[PDB]
């Protein structure tokens, strides 16, 4: 690709059909074309020969095709393109991800496999490549750039230097470097991050960014280095600033409450900037099943008042432009027939989906087989023995200690509190929730490291997860050691996943036997298990939106973020490079 | 070597350090209102530049930090202009002199199809083009001439390009794709030669640029199914709308002043600037270049006719950079190339400053740097034929009376027939008829002057000889008498090529074009001034009737690929039948 489009026999045939001398393979008839260049909705029929669109012409003027697809009463769009996403967050395999989003009209994704990368390293990125190769969904890979996210502060399953990055950039499956979240290293010209960027520039592929909270001087410096896109948009003003700065915007639907501000900001401008694309970022399996993938970013934007023509152009032509793929994103003679027929421009229900000229879905149902990929290398990734309640408690000598605390959910700061000591162990003080992290990849000693969170409500029980961005070590939150050991051991035994315990019983398990990140069960089952897990965790603790929510359970160990975080090494501070081994300050 | 030149480690470290505030900029542009071509806003900003890079776009007056400060106070800051389809040869001057004119007006990149030198000298001509642009402050991306000669077997130029030659040209790093394919029919009909040429463009993965004059509907679909992806030949506002709907890159040209109203209306009515619209000059005479002059004048005229400055500049910068796959161009943003023009306002587009790759190249309409010239040797000596005589211009026949074929009407050529007396040994030019005599002048054939009889060209009390005659450029002479035709013809032969007027036994004006017969090595001032006088002298010989019976018609009468009869160096050509009439005498 796109040399498959350029075959002489296929071109002669596409041209002869366009001419009216040969029939199409496929005619899409009676539809209204979403013309993503002019923004018009206009009747046209579509003539397709093999993987090419051969003609865009007057309704009902041709009737000669091997196959006719009825778009009467409906709308014809280029298939949708997601510019930034992670299959792993949906908790299923790439084949199951494909069956879900292709039936919804998604024909191209840009997949940063950094979760698999942190677990299995380069073999992770290889599995991802293998797994996409014969899907009806095109998947362009990005090379994970920050593994682990904070070198020297945490240990995942892998470590990627400038050389590993250059080697991944050499792969034809890899379309650039995946979101660079070590912003300081780029801006301050740290050797490792700078070597990675330089590799990205030397390969002449995309260098994708994570620019959360970057403003003014810092952003100019992030872009001067070569970082050229961002999805970490925190507000309508942030969007405008980032547009003005000249970044390609990867507009995500994963923070839904921000979509109305994005819409108001763009409507105030009066035109959709050609640098705006859409992406899903990280979609949970229940939201994937019920809402959708990239199609739901289109649907939600429109729901919030963005013209369906702007939503679609962002999801098609602008994204193809970003990707340098002038075969994609546009229903035009000479382009690839990745096409979706939508019942209307509010529900975006896909009546038909073609990928490279072949009908692959109808009415929400796959019409073709999706090849699976052997998952063996992903199994057996929990490499630690079962935990003891005492794994969760902190040893100390005296009878009263000063304790460092990790203060506030999400916007973390150093705290301090007091605690009694009994039986050689510290006594979980009032207002504190334990966070315990254990290296589970076998690259380090499996020693449970426990910290004391503050501002996380009162936990009556525990939650264990093997999804824990980005090191994905075994991570347990709890109100008492006993329930933390039940939850931990349940996910160890299933080979990874999530579990809730309360009052000496395990109340919910979601098995994620692949890498501790995903499951091979069908989406419907993973979705339902996830809702039940959310139900069960809800009985353990009262959420206080926003910030003190369930999702915060997967981000507490993300060591590259500002402020203290508990990791599998201790409490980490990226600003100093200091890992605190024990939380006991004194006594 | 671009854009790897931007990617050097020590340059990027310095750009990053400067953006951060730890090191100074090499250049600051201060006080200006930035034209943000992404957002469509005119918004105050200052610009910081390191080496070839824009290192920073920041709050006005926040940095004073620079090796040189360039003042934009009271003015507008824009990306340098990009011209997506043009021919230096039309302006009758060298690429160095063209560079001097347009650089000083803020045009920093041109896309040049050198098919005039190509038809005259073949590959050596394309080769001389690449050499001459090498170290100009003007970037020029070359396109490979696609149609040489324009209509094989109907005319003879100085060269013949098949698919193998195209494939060779396409491997040059200087070549950005295939130049305007004007043999539309050979593409639509899958002619073997045209098809191999296109297939060679698809195989190189470079641009395939079109000429799609009068193509509609099925024929337009076929031309694009072949892979042709841009056009500049827009015949109306509705043709503009239909080519935009069809998904072509538009090369919106100013070479046809009278359509601009239609184009502006169709775009204003649409209500946004589609991102596929770019601007081009196509063919600019030296007087228009000098008074006008280049891609700046296309912005300037569109604005004056009612296009928003913001759209005109977007088309001139970002949209072209996207078409060209050059994400270092077309936008003032940190991490892109510092090609920048500062405009006094958005009505005059007067260029206060111009920078190229971070270097101030022009100020106040004057060049600040040396423009290197190129050895013109290969272009000399291109008139390969003996002097003409009266008799070269008369048609030898046998009877007393004769049925004569005529070429009726200028521009919209159509077959005619008239009666003519034969005085002595030659046809006597019938009343209302003007001679067109064309002689092969490249030495690929005998220099036999081939004579036809035009109708609808006024009455000629004299002759005009030209060695510029699209696209084969043979010696082309128009006139009412043979002695005046001889003299005009021999004048331009004697100078090595050019244009001359003769009337009543006297040459009234001569413009030498000793370089290929197409251009001169004299300053633009002189060429422009000679060209005006030449126009004045020809006005004395025949009375024009706009449009159509105009002086420019004299340079398009032999273009054989156009529908309708045309005198060529071989006889009367007709691309509809594939036939050459060697004598105008039917009977
Ligand atoms: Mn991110
Ligand atoms: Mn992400
Ligand atoms: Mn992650
Ligand atoms: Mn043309
Ligand atoms: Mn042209
Ligand atoms: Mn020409």
């Amino acid at each position: 690709e796109p040399a498959d489009l350029n075959d002489d026999t296929l071109r002669a045939r596409a041209v002869a059909a366009a001419r009216g001398d040969q029939r199409f393979d496929v005619l899409i008839t009676g539809g209204t074309l979403v013309d993503v260049v002019t923004g018009e909705l206009r009747p046209a029929d579509i003539g397709i020969v093999g993987a090419l669109i051969a003609s865009v012409h007057e309704p009902a003027s041709r009737r000669d095709a091997a196959q006719v697809i009825d778009a009467g009463g409906a709308y014809v769009s280029p298939g949708l393109i997601d510019t930034h996403m992670h299959i792993e967050s949906s908790m299923i395999t790439p084949a199951a991800y494909a069956a879900a989003v292709v039936a919804r009209g998604v024909t191209t994704i840009v997949w940063d496999p950094h979760e698999f990368g942190n677990v299995h390293g380069v073999d992770g990125v290889r599995w991802a490549a293998k797994a996409i190769e014969n899907l009806p969904l095109r998947a362009i890979l990005l090379a994970p750039s920050c593994v682990p996210s904070a070198p020297g502060l945490e240990r995942g399953g892998a470590d990627f230097d400038a050389a590993i990055l250059a080697d991944l950039l050499s792969w034809p499956e890899i379309g650039g470097i995946a979101e660079i979240m070590n912003m300081r290293g780029v801006i301050e010209r740290d050797p490792r991050m700078s070597g990675i960027v330089q590799a990205g520039l030397a390969a002449e592929k995309l260098v994708c960014g994570h620019a959360r909270g970057l403003k003014n001087a810092d952003l100019n410096a992030f872009m001067a280095a070569g970082v050229s896109s961002d999805h970490e948009l925190v507000s309508g003003e942030d969007l405008m600033a980032k547009l003005r700065a000249g970044l390609t915007i990867e507009l995500r639907g994963s923070h839904d409450h921000l979509l109305p501000e994005f819409v108001a900001a763009l409507n105030t401008l009066g035109h959709l900037p050609q640098t705006v694309t859409l992406c899903t970022d990280d979609v949970f399996p229940d939201d994937l099943l019920q809402g959708g993938g990239l199609d739901d970013v289109v649907r939600r934007l429109v729901r919030y008042g963005l013209k369906p023509e702007w939503a679609l152009r962002a999801a098609t032509l602008n994204a193809a432009q970003r990707l340098g793929r002038s075969d994609l994103g546009l229903i035009a003679a000479g382009r690839r027939a990745d096409i979706v027929v939508f019942e209307d421009l509010n529900g975006f229900s896909a009546r038909h989906v073609l990928a490279s000229g072949r009908a692959v879905a109808e009415g929400g149902r796959m019409l073709v087989d999706i090849p699976t990929c052997d998952t063996t290398v992903l199994k057996g990734s929990m490499k630690l023995p079962l935990r003891m309640a005492n794994d969760f408690l902190v040893k100390s000598q005296g009878a009263k200690v000063r304790l460092a605390t990790i203060d506030r959910p999400r916007f973390t700061q150093w705290g301090e509190t007091e605690a009694d000591v009994k039986d050689g162990f510290v006594v979980p003080p009032e207002g504190a929730t334990m966070i315990s992290v254990t290296h589970r990849h076998g690259m380090a000693e499996p020693t449970t490291k426990t910290g004391f969170l503050t501002g996380w409500g009162r936990w009556n029980g525990a939650f264990a997860t093997t999804v824990s961005h980005d090191s994905h070590n075994l991570t347990v939150f709890g109100g008492n050691a006993g329930d933390m050991a039940l939850a931990a051991n349940a996910v160890i035994g299933t080979g990874g996943g999530m579990a809730v315990a309360s009052e000496g019983k395990v109340t919910a398990i979601l098995p994620l036997p692949l890498s501790g990140l995903v499951s091979d069960a069908p989406l419907e089952e993973v979705a339902r298990a996830f809702e039940d897990l959310r139900e069960a965790v809800g009985k353990v603790v009262e959420w206080q939106p926003p910030y003190l929510v369930f999702k915060a359970c997967f981000g507490a160990t993300l060591a590259c973020n500002i402020g203290p975080h508990q990791t599998d090494m201790g409490i980490a501070d990226v600003l100093t490079g200091k890992v605190m081994e024990s939380p006991v300050i004194e006594v």
